[PDB]
DNA sequence: GCACGTAGGGGAGAATTGG
RNA sequence: CUUGCUCGGUUCGCCGAGACUCCCCUACGUG
DNA sequence: CCAATTCT
C-alpha cells in the first residue's frame, strides 16, 4: 500500500482545535504517566459504547464533545500499543543480552569453568514505577470509516468559494495540445521551443507550477503568487473531509497524479474512482497541512 | 546547539448490524 | 500524466531530466 | 440514515 499525499484547500478551524484531536492528546498524556501497575488496572478498555463511557469516566481523561466510537479505537489502541513498545524495545534488546548469557554458557561448558559473572537487566521504568523513555504525543488524526473523503457538493456541504465537480462526469484531461496557443495567452509557447520538444510521454507540467517559477541564480522570472495561488483554486478537485462540525476540503490532483504514472488508471476516470482506489481513512499531518491517503491491496 | 547518519519501538480498514 | 517536491536550460512567454514508503516518538555516534 | 459491532 504505498503512499499518496494531497493538499487541504480550506479548513473550518486549524486541526488542533478539533475534538478528535483535543481527546486524542488527553488520552496518551494521562496513559504515558503510568507505572506498570495502574496500567493493568486501566487496561481493560472495552471497544463498545458503554466500556468507552466506563473508562472515560473512571480515569478521568475528559471528552471535548467526542463519543465515536471508530474514533475512539484508533486512540485508545494506538496508546497502549505504543506504550508497550517501550517495555518491549527494552526486551528484544535484554533478550539479547540474556542471549548473550547463553553465548558466554555454550563456550563455558566446554571449559569446564563455572560461569563467569554478566550483566543485570534493564527495566524501563523509574524508581518511582513511572516509565523511563516516555513516549511523545501523535500529533496524526487517523481517520475511520463513517468520516471518508467524498466529493465537494455546492448544495449540501457549507456554502465555499470553489467549482464542485459531478461524481458522473469523468475527470477532464487538462492541456491536451500545447502548441495551439495564440501569442501571449498564458501557455503560449514560443515558436523557438517547439523544435526539439520532448519525443517521450512524460508527466505535463501546468504553467502555474511552481517549478516553473521557482528562483534560481540563472531565472529573471518574477514571483507573484496572487496570480499562481488562484488559478490553481479554480481547477481544483476538492474532497470533503467531515468531523462533526468541522470538515477538511482537500485537493484530490495528489491523488490523481498517482494512478497516471503507476498505470492504475487512464485519462477518463470519475472522481468516484479516483477516490475508490484508496482506503477509506486518511491520515492527517496538522503541522505539514497534508493528508497522507494509501492505496489497496491491488 | 542547530546537522547528520544511524537503531528501533508504534501507526498508516471495511463488511454487516441495529435504533 | 492538472497539485506538491528535487537537479537543470530560457528571448522570462515554459521547456528538459528525474524522485516517489511515508509519518510520529524516543534514544545513542560525528565535528 | 448512519452509528455501533465483530474480525483480520
Amino acid at each position: 500500500c504505498p503512499p499518496a499525499k494531497v493538499n487541504i484547500l480550506a479548513q473550518s478551524r486549524p486541526l488542533s482545535e478539533w475534538p478528535i484531536n483535543l481527546v486524542s492528546k488527553g488520552v496518551q498524556e494521562y496513559v504515558y504517566g503510568l507505572t506498570a501497575a495502574e496500567r493493568e488496572a486501566n487496561g481493560d478498555f472495552g471497544t463498545s459504547r458503554k466500556s468507552l463511557d466506563r473508562w472515560f469516566a473512571r480515569t478521568g481523561v475528559p471528552t471535548h464533545g467526542y463519543t465515536t466510537v471508530q474514533g475512539l479505537n484508533l486512540i485508545l489502541r494506538h496508546t497502549f500499543n505504543r506504550y508497550d513498545g517501550v517495555i518491549k524495545k527494552v526486551e528484544t534488546r535484554n533478550e539479547k543480552r540474556r542471549s548473550k548469557a547463553t553465548r558466554i554458557n555454550v563456550s563455558r561448558e566446554a571449559d569446564g569453568l563455572p560461569p563467569i559473572e554478566a550483566e543485570p537487566e534493564e527495566t524501563a521504568f523509574g524508581p518511582d514505577g513511572k516509565l523511563k523513555e516516555r513516549p511523545g504525543i501523535n500529533p496524526s488524526i487517523y481517520c475511520y470509516q463513517q468520516v471518508s473523503p467524498v466529493p465537494y457538493n455546492p448544495a449540501k456541504h457549507p456554502a465555499l468559494p470553489f467549482s464542485g465537480v459531478d461524481p458522473g462526469a469523468p475527470l477532464p484531461l487538462g492541456t491536451p495540445n500545447r502548441l495551439s496557443i495564440p501569442k501571449g495567452q498564458p501557455g503560449y509557447v514560443p515558436e523557438w521551443q517547439r523544435p526539439h520538444l520532448s519525443t517521450k510521454n512524460k508527466r505535463i507540467r501546468k504553467w502555474y507550477a511552481r517549478a516553473n517559477w521557482r528562483r534560481k541564480p540563472g531565472r529573471k522570472s518574477v514571483l507573484d503568487e496572487a496570480k499562481l495561488k488562484e488559478a490553481a483554486l479554480k481547477e481544483a478537485i476538492p474532497i470533503i473531509v467531515t468531523i462533526g462540525k468541522d470538515w477538511i476540503v482537500m485537493d484530490a490532483r495528489g491523488l490523481l497524479r498517482a494512478v497516471y504514472w503507476r498505470g492504475i488508471a487512464k485519462p477518463g476516470l470519475s472522481l468516484k474512482e479516483l477516490l475508490g482506489f484508496f482506503s477509506g481513512d486518511p491520515v492527517l499531518d496538522p503541522k505539514r497541512g497534508i493528508a497522507t491517503f494509501t492505496f489497496k491491496l491491488g
